[PDB]
């Protein structure tokens, strides 16, 4: 089915950012997991593959639109060196997501692409819940303090 | 335990090499589906599966080694708009992957690095299976005729 | 047991078709493995075993005959380089083992070797079987055509 | 994919080195089978199977590699009339076959055929095996004398 | 159905060689128990009961032809002292009676009677199985010597 | 099979090399016991059985290749008094290894001994493990603190 | 707590033992598992378990006393070149190590360490039950003769 145009600009620019936070998420994941950081492994693969999915809705969705999907393009990943740097900095990626989302979502609605104004929000829900997360982690560091938040992660949790 | 430098620059180069094929598996497998061809879909998403499967050897491995996992960096793509162009496209890939392979192979062990060879020893069998794949569906083709063969596809293999 | 010394040569003639027949059903087995002929390869490799069967039965009656199994003289085999030639090829095989066969029978018959001769029949039967679905395959070449004949090779026979 | 001419060549050799232990093994195992040996047909039969298993993977070696499996030549057979005879026989064809594995591998590794020096080595490793067990039976046989070594063989081993 | 009279002879006279070998069969096992050669035992009293249903259906044959199976008559047992000279016994019978199989196997197939043949065949091949195996014990005897022969009589095989 | 003297030499101090660790990890462990580490007993204890399966396979090859496995002599242990000291320790003594290791199996590549070299490369891939996680438990104490560190060493993991 | 020093030199003498029984066990079992002789394998291998269970019982103690176990002195090995000889040897072996222990358990009573005193008298019992196995397989030897004797090892013990 043709899609609107723009809608088809806007899931590509939406895709861009989920394949950096794809790529971004593994390697603060694997990042994690060779310092023993074990939970934080666990959890940022989790999200890494969590990422994976909406490319692939968005994938899909573009090629049900007849678009071209671009994977060519990958945007700045920013990885950090330390723990605090590098959950603050999917949490910068996450935000600027969802405000390309919110910005998608509304334009959507205006020429009545309501399925993939319905595809997009229950991501913008996905990412909403992954800002809960991090935003919860970096306070944890602060109230326990480091070395205490870094013991915590040494076990992976059942 | 710090790695020989240029043992990491091949790691990141291979790397490099899986993560072009992610993204080629990936869009050619729901492009195949999109298109109905579900079994085509099925392998290549599998495929995409195994590349992703080598990326996360390889950074895991350069991590160890005490080195910066380069996932910034993204090769050219090549599409292609039909099931043969794009079939030869995947196997051009893993042929110049299979060639950075055997490079890299030879000097880990001439800096003694036998594990990282021992790793790029399995991929490259992976890899070569992968091309052994390809070149057999490319030759259907011919065989049987393009019709045929997009017939053959419809349908996922149990 | 002391065997009849031309019922023991028929023996070792006989196991010597066998042996050719297990190589040549094997090679073309695995050409169509290669080729992606996935059923063409299961029924090539199972009749393969079903020589292998039949030379084991002849050695060990040889043996029992008290005579020398010839495993050292291997007859032409004819491999052929595409389905129908090498189809062909295995059904000529068969027709000069199955006339070797009928001689080696009415011979065992009137020296009395009514047990080589039973053992014998069964295995005629086996061969006359497997006669029976070469000469089905190449009626089924032409009758609906290379093209459509090789598409129906493509998935195994549940 | 096309292969290296000279590996393919090896291939073909060590092809035939397999091809005829599979034959002289199987006569022995038969052999020591009709004397009532079970145990000794028991093992010479398994290390039949093993070899023909090693020849499966240079065909299908061959064939991917695009040149062609050599099943028509077969090599001098020496079977030998007794039992220290006929493991002694297959303890020397064990150690050729091994002499021209090491020197495969080894051209392999210099034009970077790393997956066929892979499979070598596997097999190489399993040949080591039966030469270990071959080794082992002939000093049993003089440590504990010839009648004892055969009244050891009359009940298979669970 | 009125059978062939000769033929009736002949299934009275293969009969009456079985009949014999039932007893000499199941005295040699008892034998062999009574000294404590439990394996000698086990395998000779199940060759009693094989030649029991032999027996059995010839008389039933025999019956079915309209004859009359002659059970008064027994030939010369042949007992013998000691093992060796105990299973020649056993071999020469079966040896006999394998020449009177062959000849009424012939006979029969030349007045038609196809079912008798059938039937007599089978029972040859159980026979010369009983002979490959008295052979087989017999030469084992010289091979590992008495003494060793029978120790590895002592315990029964599972 | 006669091996190259040198390859026994090398197998002989590599056996070596995990003597002394099997002796070192066991000590280790038994220490942490005591001192109530659980989990530091658990890991080093299953590093002790890790490196006496290393010496078991070492012992194996140098008596297939007919040499003389020497468990005589007993090189430097160093203990230590304090958790990091022990696992500095450990370190050491698994990099003096690694060394030793990629030595002989360059040397057993040249001489053509391919299974050493490839029972070889397995163990060190075992020991880079070791050295990862060791190396992993002496950055985690100075992340986290001694006192935290040790905190988290007293359940031990499910 | 803090123990008696002489009950920990006894109890370090013990572990000596105890260590190089393991090495002496565990050589002279992969002796005869090369040798063939896999029910000595079977049996010596699980002495060397046996005994390194004692020396964790030591160690275990010691460090409870507060002393500090040594594993760096290892005493005289006497390895032996066949059957009888390596048996001989673990029976003198044995029989030293019985007489250090009558003479550490009489002390450790008369200082009041009875439970010291408890495990050193579980463990001799352990080692009068190895000396029992010795003593009967060197009678064996002499009675059944070294080639019976052999052959009797050949199969592992159900
Ligand atoms: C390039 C860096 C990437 C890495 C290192 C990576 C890694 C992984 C790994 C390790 C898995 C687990 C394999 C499994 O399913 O068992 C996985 C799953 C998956 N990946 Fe990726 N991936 C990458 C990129 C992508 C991309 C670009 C896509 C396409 C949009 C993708 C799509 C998927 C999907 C659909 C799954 C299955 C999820 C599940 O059901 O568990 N991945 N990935
Ligand atoms: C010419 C003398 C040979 C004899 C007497 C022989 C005999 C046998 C027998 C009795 C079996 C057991 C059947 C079964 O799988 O249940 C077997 C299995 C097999 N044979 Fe052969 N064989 C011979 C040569 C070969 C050759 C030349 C090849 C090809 C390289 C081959 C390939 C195989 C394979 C792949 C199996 C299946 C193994 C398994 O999964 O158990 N054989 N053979
Ligand atoms: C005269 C000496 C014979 C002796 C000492 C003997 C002994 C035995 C014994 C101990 C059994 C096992 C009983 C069972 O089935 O549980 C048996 C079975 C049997 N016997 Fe006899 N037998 C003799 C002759 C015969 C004869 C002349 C016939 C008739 C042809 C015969 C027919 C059978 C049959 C049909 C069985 C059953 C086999 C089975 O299913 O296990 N026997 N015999
Ligand atoms: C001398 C100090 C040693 C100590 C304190 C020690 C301790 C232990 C203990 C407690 C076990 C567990 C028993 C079990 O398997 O359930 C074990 C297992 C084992 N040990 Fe030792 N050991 C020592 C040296 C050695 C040596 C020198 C070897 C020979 C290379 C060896 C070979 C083995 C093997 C093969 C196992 C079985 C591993 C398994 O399957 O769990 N050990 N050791």
């Amino acid at each position: 089915m043709k899609g609107d145009t723009k809608v088809i600009n806007y899931l590509n620019k939406l895709l861009g950012n989920e394949l950096v936070a794809i790529n971004q998420y593994f390697l603060h994941a694997r990042m994690f997991k060779n310092w023993g950081l074990k939970r934080l492994n666990d959890v940022e693969y989790h999200e890494s593959i969590d990422e994976m999915k909406h490319a692939d809705r968005y994938i899909e969705r573009i090629l049900f639109l007849e678009g071209l999907p671009n994977l060519q393009d990958l945007g700045k990943l920013n990885i950090g060196e330390d723990v605090e740097e590098m959950l603050r900095s999917d949490l910068a990626l996450e935000l600027d997501g969802a405000k390309n989302l919110r910005e998608a979502i509304g334009y959507a609605d205006s020429v009545h692409d309501y399925v993939s104004r319905d595809m997009m929000i229950e991501i913008l829900r996905d990412e909403e819940g992954h800002i809960d997360w991090l935003e919860t982690e970096l306070d944890l560091i602060q109230k326990m303090g480091l070395q205490n938040y870094l013991q915590a992660q040494i076990r992976e949790e059942g």
